[PDB]
């Protein structure tokens, strides 16, 4: 039983979406996977010696679950997940809703409404038009929004990631008070992934955190 | 700061070892890393749909920490770690000792005595001469012994992997009674790695467990 | 004189642009080059046997200058061209402008204004939100807008590409009446490139021309 | 319709040529394409900056039709072209005839007589035995002889390349007098290709023109 | 007739051996082939300019048969050769027998008994535990044991390689007395291969000959 | 001592030859080496099962020296060999002399006269214009003549290849009478190498021996 020839590592898309919607959903999913892979590599290279790990997860925490989450996002068997473009539950009629989760009856199914195709931006436009990681909402780009949607599925989240703190300040206090629960928090992982990507690639050596802190090479050891 | 050029992903060896000791220690270390890589790939492919995972870690456990442990073993920064072939602390004099951990003063160093160079075996002789995973000792091969030595180091173990169960029966009971401490038990990880390697590579489809269980393709779904 | 070692086939950018402007200008330039490359490949493969070539350049025209223009764009030498983000001529105050050519004194420099970073789009959103090649303006996307700035330059334009017909109807009339000037007209080449890219990649077999004409495999022979 | 899968870029040979005829003619046919590829690369790299372009096509002529002419030979569909070794029109009897074009009835077919397999030379022997580019006939080698046959075919010539000047002096006068017809003149292109190959590959930095001119690196700018 | 497709360059193994025996026999065979390849490369690089060649084959001998033998071992047609794990002649009952050749009736077949799977070593342990090329037996390792079996087969030995001198002293005397017969001698070839591998790879610059001699770079000229 | 980075496997040419003699001598040497490589591959694949081996070397001869000679020609250290275009011994004044060996004073030097650049053919014209391996001279092509010159050097011939039979009939009789001496005969090796190449590459399945024998696939077993 060669299981290396049956391994699917990309997110499937249903046939409800036409060519135009498929073209942009594929790019968004690929960008989300690229962000997750970079976060995994940064964690593996540094650990708790980097100042970004120490401020989102704890001063002396172990980096095993953190790398495992992004490893599951990057490489795993996505043979049951399906993304649909059809409103099968009558919920896109709400205000400001760009998608939703089908629930417990269909735990590996997600629906995308038409607001996503007009409001979401791409990774080449990061830290532009006044965007900052700590003062803007995390769902402005395709990568952050789709990462947030990934934690709901049964094959990725596995019913352990939840919402314990949502605002930036609450995330910062969770990092220092309850270090066990701030590795399974939805917002901490997305903040970390968005913060370490703008420091290595977008603006090397500076980033766009926008909260009044600057990190040098001497802080990484 | 281009940190992708300073990344060292192999285990450094000291100069106390002459040519014929280096020749064998390097091969042993490479085999241990290969075993870790295969275990991580199997876990990512299957998760809790595998009978081996289900029997060593729990019926409905989440696979995020096992993947992280094996990924830390495979790829991370091995710059502070050193393997020595010199008896600085004078402990190789004991009977049946093939090495030891230098302690809390030097938490990233370990000593290899001369017994390792006359007793340890290679991965091509697995499941031969009457060897079985569940009835023989785990340190007979280079890969298992070196995996056991890896968990002691501060840059890999991170002071979370301990000895909660040592025998096969205790390992099987702890997987069903206390599934939170099983993902950080030393022997459970090595048993899982050896079992899945013997099932996938050495004797494809049968394995060499030796306790009256046979698994088919229908048990993986 | 090994001239293959100092051959530059990419458009250089000045140091007056910061990181965020560089990140988007580079992507726009690469997209324009990719569009030109696809147009050249389609022309070489088919010639006057394709209906797009026939409708934009003439029924029995020869395809040599058309191939040469796109080949000059893709792979000429670009060591004296510069793109600047600095307003050195006080021309940004005019309403609606997104950039301009520096003139005949400096016949190889172009200035990109801050309006280009708010409105231009990317190739993955082609034929969406009601965009049609026939009825919309050519400078909505990065590639179509940047390709028209290349014909102004001395190295690429060579003072032979001019404005002989601007609207869609005039472009369609020039192709049939004056076939000699059609291959040197600025808008005809951009229309041809956009049409063939939309037909071959974005929506395979349909395109998004939006003027009531549909082409099948039998028109290509 | 995937038109990149059935793209033919070599010249087909009929079954009337036996083993040795095929062996020699295929090599002769590929050498001409190599010559055309080098000429195209030189034109793209320099343009009117090189002193070889200026003396054959004009002091300030634009280089797009030349690039297109050579790129048509290098890469284009050749599925309708056939080379035959059979004398069907009863013409391989005139003195000094090495082949002929089948005419307007079959405008994509060529016949090769038996003098070609006795009197044609290869590119490794260029500029030897007293051969000079300007003082010798242009059909002494396989590449130069096949290039002028390529211009007669409907698919590569397209009824635009003719004979407006045949000797070296007339070729040199046409460049300065009538620059519009120099770029579609049969002999100027072959002279240019031979010159730039001999200058760059055969005798690097000198060439074998043999007319009393020497060009240095200072002339190329 | 394409004879390059049905070309077998590895040694086939029969179905009498189960998985455990197959796993070790294949590794031994590939190690023997690697040793032969290194010996051929050393001979090609140096010839009679190396001190090992002059002492195993003669001071002024020609290296043609020597390189031919190892080239035959490395790459040839091993299509009629078979290795079996069954005892079809009842000869493994003798003491100290690790295998035998099936004889003249079956000239391309050989039997492997069970001692081979308990007493043979690997190339990573060369020159260790007191092993010495000059003083130990040549059949301790898999490679040196299988090389001696290769000379018995009809298609690798071809009825010319025999036993003329067995001990080290006899080999050293035959080298200088009869240089014609010491190029088709089993032990001479095996000793030469083991020595040039141990000098070049295992302990670079020193080797493990263990007979009171040592060579430097000044002896290779 | 890394001797793999100091390995020269091509034939050096002096600076006496100008730009146009180097171009042809280099190609001739490459073609000779390619012919030797093909002969080695044919010998390795078949041995004494092919009818070409059996008629030139013997009905049941062993193929070790034959493969070693061609292996020495293909890959060895050509660091003391030199080819010169300057007449130092005043011997080209003879008639029909295309080169000569410098003698025992300089055992690794060869001189090429000017007939070689006027009367030598290439491998793409084999079996053409009435050439047959059996009835024509062996020094008509670059490959055969240079192969003949290689056996004189002390680093390749090694003072064992001589002239024992020169005509085709004597060569045919030597194989049946004295098989020991027809493996170090100069003309037998050249006749074998030309014949197997003509049969395999030039005219697949037939060849151009021109003697009255035709070999089928059933003769190779």
């Amino acid at each position: 039983y060669d299981w290396r020839a049956d391994w699917v590592k990309g997110f499937p898309i249903d046939s409800s979406c036409n060519a135009t919607q498929y073209n942009q959903l594929s790019t968004g999913l690929q960008e989300a996977q690229l962000l997750a892979e970079h976060a995994r590599d940064h964690t593996l290279r540094f650990g708790s010696k980097s100042p970004f790990f120490r401020k989102y997860f704890g001063n002396e925490t172990a980096s095993a679950e953190v790398v495992g989450h992004f490893d599951n996002v990057v490489g795993a068997d996505k043979s049951s997940i399906l993304f649909l473009c059809d409103d099968l539950d009558d919920k896109c009629k709400n205000d400001g809703w760009a998608g939703y989760w089908r629930g417990s009856n269909h735990s590996d199914q997600t629906i995308i409404c038409d607001l996503s195709f007009v409001t979401r931006r791409y990774l080449t436009q990061l830290c532009s038009s006044g965007y900052t990681v700590s003062k803007s909402k995390t769902n402005i780009f395709w990568a952050g929004d789709l990462l947030h949607r990934f934690w709901h599925l049964k094959s990725i989240g596995q019913l352990v990631i939840e919402h314990y703190a949502d605002t930036y300040e609450e995330v910062l206090e969770l990092a220092q008070e309850n270090s066990t629960y701030a590795v399974r928090n939805s917002n901490s992982l997305i903040y970390y992934a968005l913060d370490v990507y703008a420091y290595d690639v977008t603006i090397p050596g500076e980033g766009c955190n926008g909260d009044g802190t600057s990190y040098k090479k001497s802080d990484f050891s």
